C-alpha cells in the first residue's frame, strides 16, 4: 500500500562539520485518524552503527495528509565519519489522548540505496548547498531490518 512521500533538503559543509536537515513537505499520507486524515510530525535520527546519535522532531500538523513544514534541523557530524552515519526520517500520527503511530520512514547515507544514496552523494557533490529531493515512505518494520 502506498504509505505517502516526504521532500527534504541536506546539505553539509565538510570543514566545519555541519550537517542541516530542512523538512519541507510531505504528500499523499495514509490517513491514521477516524476522520479520514492524520496529525503529522516528522521525527529526524542521527544513527551510527545502529545506536542514536541524535533525535529531532518537527511540530505537529493537524487535519491533513500532505503537510508543509520548512522546518531545519542541525546535525554535528565530523567530516571522517560523513560515510559511516545515517539519518532516518520516520513520519508518524500524533494522538494526544492515545499512541503516536508510524506512518512510515526512510533513510539517506551508509546503506542507502536508489534516490536516497544518490540524495545522499549529491550532498556531497555540492559543498554547502541544500539539496533537496522528493522519497517513498517505506513500511517502518522494512526500514528498520536494513538499518540493523
Amino acid at each position: 500500500e502506498k504509505l505517502g512521500d516526504i521532500c527534504f533538503s541536506l546539505a553539509y559543509v565538510p570543514t566545519a562539520g555541519k550537517l542541516t536537515v530542512v523538512i519541507l513537505a510531505a504528500k499523499n499520507l495514509k490517513k491514521m485518524d477516524v476522520g479520514g486524515l492524520s496529525d503529522p510530525y516528522v521525527k529526524i535520527h542521527l544513527m551510527q552503527n545502529g545506536k542514536r546519535l541524535k533525535k529531532k522532531k518537527t511540530t505537529i500538523k493537524k487535519n491533513t495528509l500532505n503537510p508543509w513544514y520548512n522546518e531545519s534541523f542541525s546535525f554535528e557530524v565530523p567530516f571522517e565519519q560523513i560515510q559511516k552515519v545515517q539519518v532516518v526520517v520516520t513520519v508518524l500520527d500524533y494522538d494526544k489522548i492515545g499512541k503516536n503511530d508510524a506512518i512510515g520512514k526512510v533513510f539517506v547515507g551508509y546503506n542507502s540505496t536508489g534516490a536516497e544514496l544518490r540524495h545522499w552523494s549529491d550532498m556531497l557533490a555540492n559543498p554547502a548547498a541544500p539539496i533537496a529531493q522528493w522519497h517513498t515512505l517505506q513500511v517502518e518494520e522494512e526500514v528498520d531490518a536494513m538499518l540493523a
